C-alpha cells in the first residue's frame, strides 16, 4: 500500500529548549507530554504555542549514562483514569511506575505519588532499554537492554535483553509464551523502539554493537539472536531483522507506524528512516530523511493520519547542542 518512495516535510518546530527529552506521550487534546532523562521531569507541551508546563519530578530516578527517566505512556483508559506510566532507572534497577496526572494542580505538583507496577529489570551505565507502550491488546510492553552483560539476553530467566509484556498492573500478560513470565521475546541487545502496524503486529528497533542495527518483527517466544548473532544471517533458531543498518547511519531509538511505514529515529545516524511494509517484510528499500539537519534524533510518535512528532537528542551527552535544542518537530509524511 505505501509508495516505494516516501517523503518527509517539516511543517514547523513545536517546542524548543528541552533537556534530554526521551519519552513522548501524545495527549487526547493534541498536546504532548515529554520526559527528561537527566532532569527526571515530565513536561506538557502546548501544541499551538510551544508553552511548557512542568508536571513535576518523578521520584526515585537515578540518571547515569544511558539510564534515567525513560519511556512514558498514557494508560489505555487515560481519558478517564488520568494515569501516566513511566519506565526509569532507579538506584537498584530499571522499573515501571504509574502516576495520577492532574493538570489542575500547580506546576511541579501535577503528578501523584508513584505506584510501582514492575521492578527488577537489570540496569547499567549502558543498555537500559526504556521504551514502553500499550499494545492494541491493552497490555503493557517494555523494551529492555542487557545492561552491558551479553549473557543476559539468551537467558529466559533474566529481564535483561528482552521485550516484556505485562498487564497494566505488572503481572505477566495472559497468553505470554512462557508460563508465569513477563518475557515476550528474547535475544535482544538494547531495545528503545516499539510500534504496531494496522494488523496489530509488533515491530521493534534495536541497537547493534558496531556492525548492524535492526528493525525486528516481533513474535512471542522468538529469539532475536544477541549476542551470538548481530543483523541478518543469525542461523537456525534465530529470528533475523526485517532490515539492518550500519551503526553510523542509524543507531536507532524510537519508532512509529504511520501511512503503512515504520519511521525510525537515528541517534548517531542523525536521520529519520522510513521502512515501507508489505506484511512483515520491507516493501521497498528503506530511505533516510533529514540527515544532519537537526542532529541526533531519539523519538518519533504518530500525530494522526500522515503527521508525526519528532524529538531531537543533542542534549543527551553525545551531541553538540545548538541554540534551542532539544526540539520537537511536526512532520507530514508519505
Ligand atoms: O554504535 C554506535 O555508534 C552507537 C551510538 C549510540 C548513540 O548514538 O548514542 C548508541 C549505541 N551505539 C548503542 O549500541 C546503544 O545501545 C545506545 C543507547 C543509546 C542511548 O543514548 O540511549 N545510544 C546508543
Ligand atoms: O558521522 C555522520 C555525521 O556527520 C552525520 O552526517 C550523521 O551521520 C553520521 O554517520
Ligand atoms: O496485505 C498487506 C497489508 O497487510 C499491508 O502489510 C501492506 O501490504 C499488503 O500486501
Ligand atoms: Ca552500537
Ligand atoms: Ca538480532
Amino acid at each position: 500500500a505505501p509508495p516505494a518512495k516516501g517523503s518527509v516535510k517539516v511543517l514547523r518546530t513545536v517546542a524548543t529548549g528541552l533537556n534530554s527529552p526521551w519519552g513522548l506521550a501524545p495527549l487526547p487534546g493534541g498536546d504532548l507530554l515529554v520526559s527528561s532523562r537527566d532532569e527526571a521531569t515530565i513536561t506538557r507541551v502546548d501544541a499551538k504555542t510551544g508553552r511548557k508546563t512542568e508536571l513535576g519530578e518523578v521520584p526515585g530516578v537515578s540518571p547515569s549514562g544511558e539510564g534515567g527517566l525513560l519511556g512514558i505512556a498514557l494508560s489505555p483508559d487515560y481519558a478517564s483514569d488520568h494515569m501516566v506510566y513511566a519506565y526509569f532507572t532507579s538506584a537498584s534497577d530499571n522499573r515501571i511506575v504509574r502516576m495520577l496526572y492532574d493538570e489542575k494542580k500547580p506546576s511541579g505538583e501535577q503528578l501523584g505519588a508513584p505506584d510501582t507496577v514492575f521492578r527488577g529489570i537489570p540496569k547499567g551505565v549502558i543498555h537500559n532499554g526504556g521504551r514502553i507502550a500499550f499494545g492494541p491488546d491493552k497490555m503493557l510492553y517494555a523494551g529492555t537492554g542487557e545492561s552491558g552483560d551479553t549473557g543476559l539476553s539468551q537467558d529466559r530467566k533474566s529481564l535483561g535483553g528482552k521485550i516484556l509484556r505485562m498487564t497494566p498492573d505488572g503481572e505477566p500478560a495472559p497468553g505470554n509464551p512462557f508460563p508465569g513470565s513477563p518475557v515476550y521475546s528474547y535475544g535482544h541487545r538494547n531495545v528503545q523502539g516499539l510500534a504496531w502496524d494496522d494488523k496489530q503486529r509488533l515491530f521493534a528497533s534495536e541497537f547493534g554493537q558496531d556492525t548492524w542495527d535492526e528493525l525486528n518483527a516481533i513474535k512471542p517466544g522468538d529469539n532475536y539472536g544477541w549476542p551470538e548473532a548481530e543483523g541478518k544471517g543469525g542461523g537456525s533458531g534465530f529470528h533475523d531483522p526485517v532490515a539492518q543498518w550500519s551503526t553510523d547511519e542509524a543507531s536507532p531509538s524510537g519508532i512509529a507506524y504511520a501511512e503503512g511505514s515504520v519511521w525510525m529515529a537515528g541517534l548517531r545516524g542523525e536521520r529519520l528512516w522510513r521502512i515501507p511494509l508489505k506484511g512483515t517484510a520491507a516493501a521497498a528499500d528503506p530511505q533516510a530523511f533529514l540527515e544532519g539537519e537537526y542532529g541526533r534524533l531519539r523519538t518519533v510518535a504518530p500525530a494522526g493520519g500522515d503527521k508525526l512528532w519528532l524529538v531531537t537528542s543533542n542534549t543527551d551527552g553525545r551531541g553538540d547542542a545548538k541554540g534551542g535544542d532539544d526540539r520537537i518537530l511536526e512532520l507530514e509524511v508519505e
